[PDB]
């Protein structure tokens, strides 16, 4: 109840015990002098000290030293050579063992495991057992501070194991090593390598399941290459487990539990280091922060998940200070019951670099129902806020399944939310930046407040509605979307969609429409297309796309595709700049364009060389069933404000400014232009002949010679330019005169 930080602050300063009796016993002559013996340390050492027993109250052993739990012993080697082991002692209950054996190897484990426990006296004692081998390979299993008897008997107080080797401290498969609710112990070998179940925190006794059961491996003095392989923290119960490593923690397969904490905790940057009565200074620690070079390669995160049901979830947490958490091939697992199990992978003051799938009931898409919220959680850099969260694998997520990433800068690779639907995509606490590289929505509620999705995939919800991409907060000002590639819904209704909230402007590079899946812009002023702006079948449309705007503004090149299949639905100043909209008859009627209050318009001297004249600034194309003598809407309208780069093109004059907005419109059919046509040699009178449908240009080009750099515009057709309309008056495809009129020059400016 009280927190870990407090636990092991408290218990890292501490006077040992105050011990009458402090037996000392010296191996003298006849063990150092044969390096392979294999001796043992009870039966031919520790049994002259040490007396068994039988504590009345359900036991089966019992070990203590001399005459009770009080007293004080040592074993001083300091030349013994060979090889040892303990084999067998359970039940320990003793106190203050320390047995000093320079150059001699040890081994915990043989045919038996072994236990260190101390009692709950009134004293409130430890056991502070030390041991200081060359190698140890505890091969078997151990458990410190166990239950003594069996739940009755005595109660076990705290413990502490040393190990403190000077080669190395590997394990075997099948050493468990199970450490529960108050024991600690440290490591001080170098590459300390443990290949065996790690069992932070357990069941002390049979029932107990609300204990607060803390533990440590405070793995501090290891100067080599620490490498745990499998831990496993909490038993039915809410243990709070913390490891304080030494910067460099590759592990391998960890099992939280529901209610399970964890504080990997790095060191910090220069590493470690009738009368009044004076208790001893507590010098206690924070949440600091860990070096630079400080490495945690968790390469693994499963799960345990079952029992009963609360109001909430539980909330899985590991902690960690270092400067790096990469999360390696494994990924992350969640198992979930029928509430929602909820994992927080939090980072204090460093990175998280998450490099594999996300699961959860250990598959990839991992559906879950309503209750059963699961909860991912990424915090990258809370108290130094320039944390990244950079995930560089693919995620997946199936139904009710929630990421959230709070962090400075959460770059990605790609995110799958649309084949579950109902995914809390949050990111409420993003700094500035979020680089997603792919997305696919069903159901989603994304908050983001700036970002650049370079490609965006907007599937819909099969056939229900309801369900939707949903931007529910501010987009801001830098925001950006490289591509949108809407996908062609279902039948006769819009079910699946965009739709947004707040926001400002929306740079949008290139747009795919979409038959009834709608492309709603709630609120943002100024959505700029830059190129392309077509459908996702361009060959066939069909269909209608609801692009319920408030505003948008075109500029350079962005060709579009605008016909009765896309209701281009404008409520604010659109601005277009110098691109050529395309239109499309489907059926011999121009498809008006339906402008709510302003479509204002400014142009460049844009003249190329692929016709000579300017660039065709409005496009009519495969318009050959156009309807003669009949009025064409062409846009709808109510202030034109037209205007180019100044007052003349191609430099200054003083020409007004709507007349040749009708020069540079086109009405293309024939594989050519119909509304001019640009004719500049004798090779282009076959095109344009081809274009008028007249034989006067096909046998010979010498026929007509007003063309050399010229054009000339066909009358029948007639275009307003006024203040509140564009139209269309399509009422002759004219055969031109030679030197009669309606002819122009060209600019001649390329």
């Amino acid at each position: 109840l009280l927190g870990w930080g407090l636990k092991q602050a408290e218990e890292a300063n501490k006077t040992p015990d105050k011990p009458d009796k402090v037996w000392r016993i010296q191996a003298g002559k006849g063990f150092n002098e044969f390096p392979n013996k294999e001796y043992d340390l009870y039966k031919s050492l520790l049994s002259s000290k040490i007396d068994g027993g039988w504590d009345w109250g359900n036991a089966a052993t019992h070990y203590w030293i001399k005459g009770g739990q009080w007293n004080k012993l040592e074993v001083d080697m300091k030349d013994a050579v060979g090889t040892y082991k303990l084999s067998g002692l359970r039940n320990f209950t003793g106190g203050d063992l320390d047995v000093n054996m320079q150059k001699a190897t040890l081994r915990l484990g043989q045919f038996n495991g072994n236990s260190f426990t101390s009692y709950k006296d009134s004293a409130d004692r430890t056991t502070r057992v030390d041991f200081n081998a060359k190698n140890i390979l505890i091969d078997n299993f151990l458990e410190i501070n166990n239950r003594v008897g069996s739940g009755a008997g005595r109660k076990a107080s705290s413990t502490v194991l040393t190990l403190q080797a000077s080669e190395g401290i590997t394990s075997s498969k099948n050493a468990e090593i199970s450490l529960y609710d108050g024991a600690t112990l440290n490591l001080a070998s170098n590459s300390v390598k443990l290949n065996g179940n790690v069992w932070m925190g357990r069941l002390q006794y049979v029932g107990a399941y609300l204990a607060p059961s803390y533990s440590t491996i405070n793995t501090s003095k290891v100067t080599g290459e620490v490498n745990f392989n499998h831990l496993t923290v909490g038993d039915h119960n809410a243990a709070q487990a913390g490891i304080i490593a030494s910067n460099k923690t590759h592990i391998g397969t960890l099992d939280l539990w529901q209610s399970a904490g964890l504080n990997i905790i790095a060191p910090p940057e220069g590493g470690y280091k009738q009368k009044t009565e004076v208790q001893p200074t507590q010098v206690i620690d924070g949440p600091f922060a860990g070096g630079k070079d400080t490495v945690v390669n968790i390469d693994r995160i499963n799960t345990k998940a079952d029992g009963t049901i609360k109001v909430g979830g539980f909330k899985a947490s590991l902690t960690t200070n270092a400067a790096h958490l990469n999360i390696g091939k494994g990924g992350v697992n969640l198992s979930n019951q029928a509430s929602g199990r909820t994992l927080l992978v939090e980072n204090l003051t460093g990175n998280i670099t998450v490099d594999g799938p996300l699961r959860v009931n250990n598959q990839v898409g991992g559906y879950a129902l309503a209750g059963s919220s699961a909860n991912f959680e990424f915090k990258a850099g809370v108290d130094t806020k320039n944390g990244t969260a950079t995930f560089n694998n693919d995620i997946s997520l199936g139904r009710f399944v929630n990421l959230k990433v709070d962090a400075h800068t959460a770059n990605f690779k790609g995110i799958d939310t649309g084949n579950g639907g109902f995914n809390t995509l949050d990111f409420s606490g993003v700094t500035n930046k979020v680089n997603i590289n792919k997305l696919i929505t069903a159901s989603t509620n994304v908050a983001v407040k700036n970002f650049n999705i370079n490609e965006l995939i907007v599937k819909t919800n099969g056939v229900s509605v309801g369900e939707y991409t949903h931007f529910s907060e501010d987009i801001g000002s830098q925001s950006r979307i490289n591509t949108v590639r809407l996908e062609t819904g279902t039948r006769s209704i819009f079910s699946g969609g965009v739709k947004f909230k707040s926001g400002e402007k929306l740079v949008i590079d290139e747009f795919y429409y979409s038959p009834w899946n709608y492309f709603d812009a709630r609120n943002i002023k100024n959505v700029e297309i830059t190129r392309k702006f077509a459908s996702s079948t361009p060959e066939n449309p069909w269909g209608t796309s609801k692009l319920m705007f408030n505003n948008l503004t075109l500029g350079q090149n962005a060709v579009m595709d605008y016909s009765q299949f896309s209701n281009l639905t404008i409520q604010g100043d659109f601005i277009n700049n110098q691109g050529t909209i395309n239109y499309l008859v489907r059926g011999g009627k121009v498809a008006t364009l339906n402008v709510g209050n302003a479509a204002a318009m400014m142009f460049n001297n844009d003249i190329d060389s692929a016709t000579g004249f300017y660039k065709p600034l409005i496009k009519i194309n495969s318009a050959q069933d156009l309807i003669k003598n009949t009025e064409h809407v062409l846009l709808k309208a109510k202030i034109i404000g037209y205007g180019n780069v100044s007052t003349g093109t191609n430099g200054i004059s003083n020409v007004n400014l709507e007349e040749q907005f009708k020069e540079r419109l086109a009405l293309y059919n024939n594989n050519n232009r119909m509304d001019t046509c640009v004719v500049r040699n004798t090779d282009d009178i076959k095109a344009c002949g081809m274009a008028i449908g007249n034989q006067s240009m096909v046998n010979n080009p010498d026929n007509y010679k007003y063309l050399i750099g010229k054009a000339w515009k066909n009358i029948g057709i007639s275009k307003t330019a006024n203040g509140s309309k564009i139209s269309v008056y399509y009422l002759g495809n004219s055969t031109p005169t030679e030197n009669g009129g309606n002819t122009t020059n060209l600019p001649t400016n390329t």
